[PDB]
């Protein structure tokens, strides 16, 4: 789930997610959700 960051799609927010330790990242209201193990 969430990190901390603002995405524009579903990649934007998969890069840091994985980056801060999750697998994928999904953008919800413009900020970043993962979907981590």
């Amino acid at each position: 789930v969430g990190i901390n960051v603002k995405c524009k799609h579903s990649g934007q927010c998969l890069k840091p997610c994985k980056d801060a330790g999750m697998r994928f990242g999904k953008c919800i209201n413009g900020k970043c959700d993962c979907t981590p193990k």
